[PDB]
């Protein structure tokens, strides 16, 4: 993995729009580890069916709050570092 374990364990405070997104899929707190944020975002992607049904490693996030927060219309889920960077746009580290 390109994401160090200590990074996955970092405690963060999502900004209000990301926080709203996480709560929409059952999150209950204001502070999270990065691994929690990522997992809830994955749940969000599945409930909103943002992944391409025929190419399930591609997410199309245009016209969804996620696309606005990430600043891209689409991404490959294999791009782990890019995804972490896009998440960082939307939080403050504890
Ligand atoms: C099913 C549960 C909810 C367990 N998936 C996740 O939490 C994974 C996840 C969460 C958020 C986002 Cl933006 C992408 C992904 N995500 C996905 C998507 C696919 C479409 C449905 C939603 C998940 N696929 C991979 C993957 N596939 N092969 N390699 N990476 C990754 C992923 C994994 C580890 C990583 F550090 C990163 Cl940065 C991203």
């Amino acid at each position: 993995s390109q994401i160090p374990a200590s990074e996955q364990e970092t405690l963060v405070r999502p900004k209000p729009l990301l926080l709203k997104l996480l709560k929409s899929v059952g999150a209950q707190k204001d502070t999270y580890t990065m691994k929690e944020v990522l997992f809830y975002l994955g749940q969000y992607i599945m409930t909103k069916r943002l992944y391409d049904e025929k190419q399930q490693h591609i997410v199309y996030c245009s016209n969804d709050l996620l696309g606005d927060l990430f600043g891209v219309p689409s991404f490959s889920v294999k791009e782990h570092r890019k995804i972490y960077t896009m998440i960082y746009r939307n939080l403050v580290v504890v």
